[PDB]
């Protein structure tokens, strides 16, 4: 009952769920203010940069060195760390004192004492002829520019040397030991006591994002994206921020739920209107705080008949300590009395009780202002991560959590009340920043290990000039030997004639219609052409599909169908009854005897229609033709793609005689000599040839360039060991290079946490458009993010810089190869003709080409340097694939 005469006392000291939400909102705004560029200087909670790039992912391994400086005493330790699977941590320190005679004494001379200790260490420890990482974990207010570099901005406890404060003590420790001569020091990190708590804990569990401490002070780090940091460059990858949340409301944020004597202990304080939210929560002035309550309330007579003593009225006399036994004995006001009694008081049982309700009160304050702090950290993990249940785990030590009995569980509870949305673990450090601080060293050279481990995948992938020139010319050996007539039938590029003979000039006008025929689902084509200087070219299409029954049906089934297409398409635009000559793009494996005589070899894509294979396929068209009645049309021409890309990008510019498309497929075609072409009889004029060059390779000879991904790839591709050129450069397949690598990084720890989704094990999920996206990503890469999440993959900032790279080395080698095809083909157009200074022109079509951010360009360069002679210009031909067939007809009735 004098219980709730307390808690009607202390009513604003019992927070409501209410109010820690509110006040986690504002800790929320604190926290942006100290990110943010122009807010930070006036900023409260300072939110500073710590450098750690990385907690631990459990694979650390190696010796490392550490010094904790606390003042008056430091430790010098030795942390070994084996990658056996244990994740075991072995530990060795010793404790030197700094006498006031170095303390008070100058810079030089503290740092050459700690630097002889260090080496009295290494000599006690064995390792001294060892060069090892430090390992710095002091606590002073600093300025830290890098993980290196640290400035005292002020000293504590005691510390008076000269020369140091606004000085380097990176600078000075290092300086020292080279002034010693007898040791050597590998890479330093300063790192602050939380994000030291927060790195030890994550090599246990490697969920941790977390640093806490509540211990006389109390502090908290969190992991953090470097798009949100505006105070360091760069928005990639994320970095530790040391918040120092003790200064939480020192601008006056807290002032509504500071009590009173929340105001009169920062009055006896030695750093008024600093660290305020320390001084609610914390170990050093928790019992200082139930002191100024039972003061005031026996100044109004609420306890001990209206009477002190003057041991209760002298700060410090009531301690954190008294806090936690009167809270832990079964008998708590026993141990109550025996505490007040020490005080010099002759208290009675409701004083008793009282005074052990007052400390409920502040311990659970304590701990519920902690829980609303770590509620806005836990949130912001949540945002950023971008998913609605989150697990992550807060490392804490300090002795208010562990030695108090109830806090650490009712920060427990409270917290989980307070975000729903998580799943959240509490893990305690024991060896404290000692470990800590090596660790972050640890981190460093395993972030380092395993980018040169990566790197050295990704240099298969990256092609020297003389490599490149040594494809060159393998290209065109093997072009020579499709052209002649020995050679032609074991070849793998087999250089087909096209019989396209005359490329284009400004004469040719009139409508034509083309067929546009693979897959599932032709286009018809009315083209309009428009002769003379200007003009151009005009198209209208209309696309239709194949029924599924027409397809497993009988052949001439399938080319009546597409012949009432054609009389569908010309009636829309209005022309039934006009007859026409028509182009033809017929995608199908076929041997082309004619320029309008062309033989299905093989179906494809799942036509099963019958009479067909064997036949010339202008027959069967034009047969189909002559059925409808009355319908006539003119079939002049067969063309496969390239060759129609070309004809396309001729009406633009004279000079083409190439074509290219880097599809889902990838081709390519130049106007060879008549002299060169040995399956065609005649040496006279010139002749387009069909390279079919993605068969570049299937021989071997580029066996010795393909990685184990391009023949992981082309094991199980459809065609297994057929098109290899093309699987190196286009379509389907770099998405699946791509893929096979990161599976690779994965099973090695490289990427991804080591642990391969099933998600991660389906074929096709990385599609060229989404390549295409993520090399055009920059910054933050959060359009990387975005497309790993929607592909259910792992989307954090680390492994986005990762899979970034793979794809830009993927797409990089795929235009470096195109260009050195391309090479070949613009450099023997010089040896036919013994020219030297050569213009040419290449249309080109094909998705990967218009919409890949950079792969035009580099293929342009590539080509530029690998035939110095040729200048070649390259003009994009957007829908050669349909369009160019009317236009093969149109030259093609020039005759
Ligand atoms: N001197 C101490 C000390 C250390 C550890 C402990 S402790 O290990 O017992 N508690 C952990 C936390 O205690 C304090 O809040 C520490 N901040 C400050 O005292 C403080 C106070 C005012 C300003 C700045 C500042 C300013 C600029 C840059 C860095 C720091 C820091 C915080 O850095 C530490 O992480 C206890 C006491
Ligand atoms: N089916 C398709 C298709 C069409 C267009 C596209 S595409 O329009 O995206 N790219 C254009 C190029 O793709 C591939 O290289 C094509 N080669 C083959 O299909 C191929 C594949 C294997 C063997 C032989 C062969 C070899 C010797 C003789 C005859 C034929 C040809 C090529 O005809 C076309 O020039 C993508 C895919």
């Amino acid at each position: 009952d004098q219980v709730q005469k307390v808690d009607q006392y202390l009513y604003h000291m019992r927070l409501s769920d209410e109010t820690l939400l509110e006040i986690s909102k504002r800790f929320r705004k604190e926290m942006e203010k100290g990110l943010g560029a122009t807010t930070h200087p006036t900023a409260a909670v300072k939110m500073l940069p710590t450098f750690v790039r990385s907690t631990p992912d459990g694979t650390e391994h190696g010796e490392f060195l550490a010094l904790d400086l606390g003042g008056t005493n430091f430790r010098v330790l030795w942390v070994k760390v084996t990658d056996n699977g244990l994740q075991k941590v072995e530990m060795e320190n010793q404790i030197y004192a700094i006498p006031e005679d170095i303390m008070r004494g100058s810079g030089t001379q503290l740092f050459d004492h700690i630097a002889e200790c260090l080496a009295n260490f290494m000599d006690k420890l064995q390792i001294k002829d060892k060069k090892l990482p430090l390992g710095f974990t002091f606590s002073f207010p600093c300025h830290q520019t890098k993980l290196d570099e640290s400035f005292l901005v002020s000293w504590t406890k005691g510390f008076k040397s000269s020369g140091v404060e606004g000085r380097d003590v990176v600078a000075l420790i290092r300086k020292a030991i080279q002034r010693r001569g007898d040791f050597d020091i590998d890479i330093v990190a300063v790192v602050n006591d939380t994000v030291g708590t927060m790195m030890t804990c994550g090599y246990d569990d490697h969920n941790c994002e977390i640093g806490l401490i509540v211990g006389t002070g109390s502090n908290a780090c969190y992991m953090e994206e470097m798009r949100h940091i505006d105070m360091v460059e760069g928005d990639e990858g994320r970095m530790c921020i040391n918040m120092e949340w003790g200064a939480f409301g020192d601008d006056g944020s807290l002032n509504d739920i500071r009590t009173e004597f929340d105001q009169e202990i920062d009055m006896g304080s030695l750093n008024p209107g600093k660290q305020l939210f320390e001084k609610m929560i914390s170990g050093m002035y928790m019992g200082e705080l139930v002191r100024l309550i039972l003061v005031k309330m026996a100044k109004e007579e609420l306890l001990f008949g209206g009477k002190l003593s003057p041991e209760l009225l002298n700060t410090g006399r009531f301690e954190t300590k008294d806090i936690s036994d009167i809270e832990g004995e079964k008998d708590g006001i026993r141990k109550a009395r025996e505490v007040l009694m020490r005080l010099g008081l002759d208290p009675t049982q409701e004083d008793c009780v009282a005074t052990h309700r007052i400390c409920q009160i502040v311990s659970t304050r304590s701990a519920s202002l902690c829980a609303a702090t770590l509620a806005a950290v836990l949130q912001r993990i949540k945002e950023n991560k971008g998913e609605e249940r989150l697990r992550s785990t807060i490392g804490v030590d300090g002795s208010v959590y562990k030695k108090h009995p109830h806090f650490a569980k009712r920060l427990h509870k409270t917290v989980r009340r307070l975000v729903p949305g998580c799943d959240v673990r509490f893990l305690r450090s024991e060896d404290g920043s000692g470990k800590g601080a090596a660790m972050v060293t640890a981190v460093a050279y395993r972030l380092a290990d395993q980018h040169r481990a990566r790197q050295k995948t990704l240099e298969h992938l990256q092609l020297s000039h003389d490599q490149l020139l040594e494809v060159k010319r393998r290209m065109k050996v093997e072009m020579e030997r499709g052209l002649s007539k020995e050679t032609h039938a074991s070849a793998p590029v087999k250089m087909l004639p096209t019989y396209v003979c005359a490329t284009p000039d400004g004469t040719e006008k009139g409508d034509f219609l083309a067929l546009d025929l693979g897959g599932t689902n032709f286009r018809v084509l009315l083209v309009r052409v428009r002769n003379g200087k200007w003009g151009g070219v005009e198209m209208h299409n209309k696309i239709y599909a194949i029924p599924q029954e027409v397809m497993h049906g009988t052949g001439d089934e399938l080319f009546d169908h597409i012949v009432q297409c054609i009389a569908d398409f010309l009636e829309y635009m209005g022309m039934k009854g006009v007859s026409l000559p028509l182009g033809f793009t017929f995608s199908f494996p076929c041997q082309q005897n004619s320029l309008d005589e062309s033989i299905l070899l093989k179906w494809t894509k799942g036509f099963k229609a019958s009479g067909c294979e064997g036949e010339d396929v202008v027959t069967l068209l034009k047969e189909a033709i002559h059925r409808r009645e009355e319908f006539d049309l003119d079939v002049v021409a067969v063309v496969n793609d390239t060759v129609g890309t070309m004809m396309t990008c001729g009406f633009e510019d004279p000079h083409c005689e190439v074509g290219l498309i880097v599809g889902t497929g990838s081709n390519a075609c130049y106007m060879e000599e008549m002299r060169n072409v040995e399956l065609v009889e005649g040496e006279e004029g010139r002749m387009c040839v069909n390279m079919e060059w993605g068969a570049f390779g299937d021989n071997g000879c580029l066996d010795d360039f393909r990685t184990e991904f391009d023949v992981a790839v082309d094991e199980l591709s459809l065609n297994p060991g057929k098109q290899r050129f093309e699987k190196m450069i286009s379509g389907m397949y770099l998405g699946e290079i791509v893929r096979n690598i990161l599976i690779d990084f994965t099973k090695r720890g490289l990427l991804f946490r080591g642990r391969i989704s099933e998600r991660l094990k389906t074929r096709g999920i990385f599609e060229t458009k989404f390549l295409s996206q993520i090399e055009s990503d920059c910054l933050a890469l959060l359009q990387v993010r975005a497309i790993l999440q929607h592909l259910g993959l792992e989307s954090t900032c680390d492994d986005s810089i990762i899979v970034k790279e793979v794809c830009t080395v993927v797409a990089r080698r795929a235009a470096q190869l195109c260009g050195a095809g391309m090479a070949a083909v613009v450099d023997r157009i010089r040896e036919n003709r013994g020219l030297d200074a050569l213009k040419v022109t290449v249309g080109v079509d094909g998705t990967l080409y218009k919409l890949h951010p950079h792969f035009a360009k580099v293929m342009h360069e590539t080509v530029k340097d690998l035939a110095p002679k040729c200048d070649v210009s390259f003009l994009q031909s957007e829908d050669g694939s349909g369009k160019g067939a009317a236009l093969i007809t149109a030259v093609a009735c020039r005759i």
